[PDB]
């Protein structure tokens, strides 16, 4: 049962037919959102990448890590598009910039900001990191069905989640010239959050025909400090999304 | 004679609670638009920016052209924005450049290819041309609702008719380096299309918190011809005004 | 009948027209032709109006670019098809020297790529360089009218507002790119902006065909990012002047 | 816990100054394991890190993880926890025909094909190893007669269409990346590799020492993907020992 | 101090009120210059920066090598502004990238295609490299008077001699894909030579309130042949020489 | 009659050389030939002497580059045609660590790219960086003179003034990009400023030849602008030459 694909340890057969896949960036959450749906099966783990499948609505479902970042999440979608998914839709944590978007609020990405690397790799950077419409779509009509508290717009997505970020609380506490200030511009123009990975996620299937979409929970607000303290919402509507998308 | 801002020949008055632009590039256009809507009055015509008003649901509707490319789009909706504009609605025409997108297709724009200058003048490369959610998602429906074979993506915006859409029928015959197989290569990449004015719009409304979505009529395919030999996305583009009031 | 696709005109049209007279703003196009020996309509398709008129026995085009590049690019292009060879852009500008007066001509030897259509034609690192013998006309010309004249470098924005660094706007802000760019230009001596001759420049430079760029000051920028509307008309009546008179010296 | 990721204290260190910096969190007890009193601190997402001690001193083993952004994020956090060193141990694809599976690369500096080094220092600085780590990580191959190469290594933000494979869902690469195969090759760069530009561009612009050491697992003259390398681990370890 | 500026080894005295400097790249032009104008006088000679002064028209002149490339040339013009000259006219070599324009021919220069790193510390690449209206009149009407088979436009200035250039007969035989057909490429934009400090030389004066001209002499038609031919220089350049006298006399 | 279209040698001129030591001005080549066996001048052409000498019964080159990375390339690239492997370039440089002083021997590993030659070799992607046995041998031959110093990172600009963001200058100015970028090398730890290793570690570097840099500081930049190791330094590039013959 050789693998089809270099990191994933997978093969076609372990989809079982599946074409969604939803993508969290941590290993860990994987088991947990494939335990929301019917018939969970752990696949594989290997380095970032692990995998369960599950079943909605009858339907076979991927729930696959991607790690931090963009070359991470890259690895994951290719090799997933490989296996037969056409759909995905990434569930993250994200940093809100905005001063009233709540901690738990679910913000769903329409494009991203492409503050990242990978995302070249695939597209010059005059092309948009967009979302699929009808991803978009299934995740803010779940959001509407829940009654989640829900923002939709446009992310900053960065190679870093600190200077690219505009995080100061460091190491050296420097930010190099090119994101000083940036987050007051991208604050000024919108922008409701940052996260790392929805640049690259969005690019690389918006150019190579596949779906994406992109939701993230609040887990902190930048506008009044650059780490939470330690202790859903959006989880529950990137299950239902999918659910539209079968 | 009175005007509010510099280039449209237009007061705040002059809009009476308006605080939706339909923005179609060609001036003639903009009367053929009104017209599908209650009680149309000519506003004003200075330059390319012929403007009207209509009513569309007792709501005060304006109808006013960008002209060819980003630069007097960001002219047209700036100065309407200080009118009172918060969503814009452009209807265009364009080159289809998938082999399956037929003449007289319409193409709702979710985001664009940004080939053109004057989005950088508001937000940097990095940030991307998207269309408001709900702007498109009226498109869409619209669509649906006058009937219509639609295509929804991404379109290239390109600052030249020619060169940056790779047309090669000039008086040069030739494309810069950068443009040099470039139609191919965002055909590859599922672009639907090139116009002249979804970059500069998307990426400056985005960026503004303006609302801003994107409809054009396909004239040409341009994987069978370079060039071109409106009504539908007409009717869709006010259909989904109607939507947004 | 054309034989290009926007303008709406035919080699016919031209009646052997090798120099077209380029203002941004169709309204202007009759007023240009208007010194001018017999001039006709031509067309009036989108932002693109055209005459045609004699200078001392031989036709001359005027045709409006629209505001912009991308309108100017098709404008230019089209006119090349049918055997411009030639282009004087006739523009209006807002100085950003001190001690460039509302009223005075500004002759671009070369232009601040701040466009987009410019990149469609050649890299950033070729100059938005004028034609030798159109400069020379048109400063020739400016001295055959008695203008007050300034030659030198011109900001070419594709936009009004923010790429000007103009803050009285919608939302009062100016990108990064921009912000204190103003400043820096008015320090490195550059005399104006406007909106066209980027890409009229470089489109014309990197294609063989000659291009010169003169504009009207409107408004000064160290009194005032407004432009008033009254006086504009006869400030750039001299330009006008300047561009036919510098037309006939190059056919 | 108390860096945000790592879910590590200054205390789990016990005055560590250096880590060894693996990509796949599972090389990491490995690595803990060829030192002395091996120990388990933390694991969290991609970020798996051990203790242990070479020599009498306490060193650190953590994953970053694939990529600059994680890289980014692993040597930040194990900096702000007194970290001054870091080696990385990687896999990589030779580019060179001469350069054989089981070869140990060494990084004197990185092309940057990445974007997470642009976050530190803009692309005209050199993303460029410290000269003393280097210099240990080449002592170290020659004292153990490995086959060893020194020189540039091609540092990818992708595996894929950034390394010029083609064999791919789409089988499109970029334009950008259009031929640079061939181009890094006729360049002498020898490798692809994933997280060198970030971790060398950070250090160096920081203060902080980098070295950078990889085993070659393909060779792309040959083959796009590796066949499903004790030297570069043995030579990592050793070269720690004269960092100390 | 015997000097006020750090490299040219001058004092403003030295000068004496030259507003004008003739600026070749090899300091050996740099005497052959000043010995076609009155009172001609050694001044200084540092590095690759040798200095003459001459007088035309009663006026003082300045001639001064930049060496090769931008960056010792921006060196040469910022410290020849410190002491008070305002107009430079850089006479070169240069190789016609254009099939008819030939050796011996000589080159004036509107604006550069910017190829260089040192005009990017001056303005960003969007400022155009654009020689001085008054300089570029004077070496035309000069081309004309003294007798010049003369064209006038845009040149690349490169860098490099050789990759930047298009160049192949080389140690590696190899040009970086950005400038493999790039000569093809400024061919067809009708660019017509290739030289090695205009770009720098025409953006840092353009930027900083200096007036600047380029004339060169043709040496190698490069749709010919990489390398030039020894036989034909010596001509080529005592000729554009000619001319940037008779263009400085005119702006005096 | 000459191999080479600027330094005006031939490949016997060298006699079998192999490696070349490369300073900035061409009135130091005869200082450091004079540091060997049997200096002899080989040819003076516009900014390029050179001398060829003996060191350890192996002839070396000895030949100037000028200011820069353009004149550097030209010397680079026909001294290579000739037989030149490694090169090794000892020059003049402004610290601006302040820990740095005046007469510190600097070894550069690779270098900020703020010049425009090493474009003509590698995209800006591609580190400036030194071969690993050049720099080796310069640190070693540091050390065994007990001279002070420093091994790191080197800002390698075009230009003397703006890009060393000198304000003391006929204009006071300083372009956008290099505003603040003093403060910005020294907060990562750049070592100082000098105007050719750049182009030369990129076009050695990407071309299979092994280059070294060496530099004396003149000036100490939290102090000063502009100057007022001579020996250290050219002692060390001699010492260098002889362990990579
Ligand atoms: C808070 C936060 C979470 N996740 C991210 O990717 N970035 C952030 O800033
Ligand atoms: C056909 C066509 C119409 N409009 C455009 O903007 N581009 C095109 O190619
Ligand atoms: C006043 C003015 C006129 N025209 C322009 O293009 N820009 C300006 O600022
Ligand atoms: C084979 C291989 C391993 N790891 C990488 O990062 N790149 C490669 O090409
Ligand atoms: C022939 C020639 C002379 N001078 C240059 O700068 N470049 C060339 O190609
Ligand atoms: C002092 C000094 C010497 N050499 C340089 O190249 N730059 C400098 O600043």
């Amino acid at each position: 049962s050789k693998s089809d694909v270099f990191h994933l340890g997978l093969t076609k057969n372990d989809l079982q037919g599946a074409q969604l896949a939803i993508v969290p960036g941590d290993p860990e959450r994987v088991e947990k959102i494939a335990a929301l749906m019917d018939k969970p099966v752990k696949l594989a783990s290997h380095r970032e990448f692990t995998s369960w499948r599950a079943e909605l609505d009858g339907k076979a479902v991927i729930v696959c890590s991607t790690g931090i970042g963009g070359p991470s999440t890259s690895i994951a979608v290719e090799e997933l598009a490989q296996l037969g998914i056409r759909t995905f839709l990434r569930i993250g944590t994200t940093g809100a910039i905005q001063p009233h978007i709540n901690v738990g609020d679910v913000l769903v990405t329409t494009a991203s900001v492409r503050l990242d690397g990978a995302s070249l790799h695939f597209a010059p950077m005059e092309f948009p990191a967009v979302a699929d419409f009808a991803c978009t779509t299934a995740l803010v009509e779940a959001a509407k069905s829940i009654g989640a508290t829900t923002h939709v717009g446009v992310t900053a997505s960065s190679d870093t989640f600190y200077p690219g970020q505009e995080r100061y609380d460091t190491y050296s506490g420097r930010v190099v010239r090119r994101f000083k200030g940036s987050m007051e511009e991208w604050q000024a123009m919108g922008v409701m959050n940052y996260e790392m990975e929805s640049a690259t996620l969005l690019t690389m299937c918006a150019s190579q025909g596949l779906r994406a979409g992109m939701v993230a929970g609040v887990i902190v607000n930048r506008t009044q400090q650059e780490i939470p303290n330690a202790e859903s919402h959006a989880v529950k509507i990137v299950v239902e999304a999918a659910r539209r998308l079968l």
